[PDB]
């Protein structure tokens, strides 16, 4: 699993620890997170995300 980051506030979704106080649990693919979650930081949703290669 990789990271993503948001890239219009820079946020980065770790898969190890996952968005736990939105539903998304550690070890979590990005590609596994509801498709309706939003970044915790600046709420755009996740077509803004790119993977951190
Ligand atoms: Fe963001």
């Amino acid at each position: 699993m990789k990271k993503y980051t948001c890239t219009v506030c820079g946020y980065i979704y770790n898969p190890e620890d996952g968005d736990p106080d939105n539903g998304v649990n550690p070890g979590t693919d990005f590609k596994d997170i509801p498709d309706d979650w939003v970044c915790p930081l600046c709420g755009v949703g996740k077509d803004q995300f790119e993977e951190v290669e």
